C-alpha cells in the first residue's frame, strides 16, 4: 500500500555468498600472476567456482542451500561448509574463517 | 506408525519470525500512540511489515529464505539481516540485536 | 568445464542433521537393550525418527528447513529446534547440546 519506498531508487540486495565470491575472483585471478603459473586458472560462471592448482588438484566452490551457505571442496583440506558469523564465513564444524583456509592453501603453493 | 502422538492437542510450531513480527506490531502499534502521530502509520500484511516514520522516511521489515531470516530496511540505518543466536535476533553483519536497533530508532523520532 | 575433478571417485555430501539422526538411531536402539524394555521401540523412516517412552510420552525428532535444522518434540521438556555451532547441535532458544537434552531425559527413564 505505501508508495514513498518504491519512488526510492530501490534494489534487491545481493546474495551474501555472491558477493564473497566475486571478491574472490578477482583476488585470485590477480593471485593468478604470482605463480609461475603454476596455479593457472580460476573460473566462476553460475555460484560454481573452480580453481586449478596442479600442486594440489582442483578447488570447488559452491553456493549452498543452507543448515549454511558456501561450500569448500578442498583438493588438500577436503570438504568445508560456511555461514556468516560476524560478517566472515566460517566453519561450521570447528569455527575457522575459508578466508584463512584458503589464504593459508593458496600460499602453500607458492612456496613451491 | 504410532498413535499415542496424533491423539495430543497437536499443533504445526509457529515460525520463529512471524512470533517476533506480532509482537512488534503491537509493540509498535502501541508506540503509535506516544508520538504526536509523527510515526502515523505501522501495517503488517503477508510477513511484509512497513512503518512510516516521516522524519526519517519508510521502514520495510521482512520473513526471508536463509543465509539468515529477518530482513531489515531503515530508511535511516540502512539494510541489515538478522538470525536466531540465544533466543534473541542478531545481525549477520556484527551481531547487534534488531530490536535495539528499532528501539534507539524509533525514540530517536520521540526527540523530535 | 573441468574434467580433474569428476574423474575422481566423486560423491555428494551427506546432509549434516542426517548424520546426526543415523548415529542418534544405533545409540539408541543399543540403549534399546538397557531398559526393562519401558523405552521398546524407535523408528527412523524418511528423517522422521518417534521414539516411544511409555513413562513420558512419544518423542518425535524431525529434519527441517531452516530458520535451524533439527526440531525435537519432547513429551517430556517440550519442543526446541537445533542448529550446527562448533560441530554440535544446539538450541536457537538457549544454546543446549540437544545431545545433552537426549542423554539426560533417556536416563531419567533408566532410573524408574
Ligand atoms: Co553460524
Ligand atoms: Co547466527
Ligand atoms: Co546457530
Amino acid at each position: 500500500v505505501p508508495q514513498e519506498v518504491l519512488n526510492l531508487p530501490l534494489e534487491k540486495a545481493h546474495e551474501e555468498a555472491d558477493d564473497y565470491l566475486d571478491h574472490l575472483l578477482d583476488s585470485l585471478e590477480e593471485l593468478s600472476e604470482a605463480h609461475p603459473d603454476c596455479i593457472p586458472d580460476v573460473e566462476l560462471s553460475h555460484g560454481v567456482m573452480t580453481l586449478e592448482i596442479p600442486a594440489f588438484g582442483t578447488y570447488v566452490i559452491n553456493k549452498q542451500p543452507p543448515n549454511k551457505q558456501i561450500w569448500l571442496a578442498s583438493p588438500l583440506s577436503g570438504p568445508n561448509r560456511f555461514d556468516l558469523l560476524n560478517g566472515e564465513w566460517v566453519s561450521l564444524r570447528n569455527g575457522t574463517k575459508l578466508t584463512d583456509i584458503l589464504t593459508e592453501e593458496v600460499e602453500k603453493a607458492i612456496s613451491k
